[PDB]
Protein backbone atom coordinates (compact mmCIF):
# COMPACT_ATOMS: atom_id res chain seq x y z
CA UNK A 1 0.00 0.00 0.00
CA UNK A 2 2.63 2.48 1.10
CA UNK A 3 6.20 2.00 0.44
CA UNK A 4 9.65 4.02 0.15
CA UNK A 5 9.78 6.04 -3.12
CA UNK A 6 14.00 7.63 -2.90
CA UNK A 7 17.19 7.42 -2.62
CA UNK A 8 15.99 9.08 1.39
CA UNK A 9 15.51 7.38 4.06
CA UNK A 10 11.32 8.49 5.09
CA UNK A 11 9.54 9.72 2.01
CA UNK A 12 6.81 7.58 0.45
CA UNK A 13 4.04 7.60 -1.85
CA UNK A 14 0.75 5.08 -1.58
CA UNK A 15 0.78 2.74 -4.60
CA UNK A 16 -1.63 2.21 -7.42
CA UNK A 17 -4.05 -0.17 -6.84
CA UNK A 18 -2.83 -3.21 -7.83
CA UNK A 19 0.63 -2.45 -6.46
CA UNK A 20 1.11 -4.54 -3.29
CA UNK A 21 4.76 -4.91 -3.09
CA UNK A 22 7.89 -2.32 -2.37
CA UNK A 23 11.40 -2.75 -4.01
CA UNK A 24 14.93 -1.41 -2.99
CA UNK A 25 17.12 -2.00 -5.91
CA UNK A 26 20.48 -1.90 -5.70
CA UNK A 27 22.23 3.86 -7.28
CA UNK A 28 19.43 2.94 -4.95
CA UNK A 29 16.34 3.16 -6.40
CA UNK A 30 13.00 2.30 -4.11
CA UNK A 31 8.93 2.25 -4.80
CA UNK A 32 5.57 0.25 -5.40
CA UNK A 33 5.56 -3.40 -7.64
CA UNK A 34 3.09 -5.75 -8.63
CA UNK A 35 5.28 -8.47 -9.18
CA UNK A 36 9.05 -9.04 -7.66
CA UNK A 37 11.50 -8.07 -10.35
CA UNK A 38 14.15 -11.01 -11.33
CA UNK A 39 17.75 -10.41 -9.31
CA UNK A 40 20.73 -9.88 -11.65
CA UNK A 41 24.20 -9.83 -12.19
CA UNK A 42 24.64 -6.30 -11.77
CA UNK A 43 21.07 -5.46 -10.19
CA UNK A 44 19.81 -6.24 -6.74
CA UNK A 45 16.64 -6.58 -6.05
CA UNK A 46 14.89 -6.74 -2.37
CA UNK A 47 10.93 -7.06 -2.65
CA UNK A 48 8.47 -7.42 0.85
CA UNK A 49 5.18 -7.11 1.13
CA UNK A 50 4.44 -4.62 4.34
CA UNK A 51 4.77 -0.83 4.48
CA UNK A 52 7.49 0.87 4.24
CA UNK A 53 9.47 -2.11 4.28
CA UNK A 54 11.69 -1.42 1.22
Amino acid sequence: RKCLNTPLPLIYTTCPIGQDKCVKMTDVIRGCIDICPKSSADVEVLCCDTNKCN
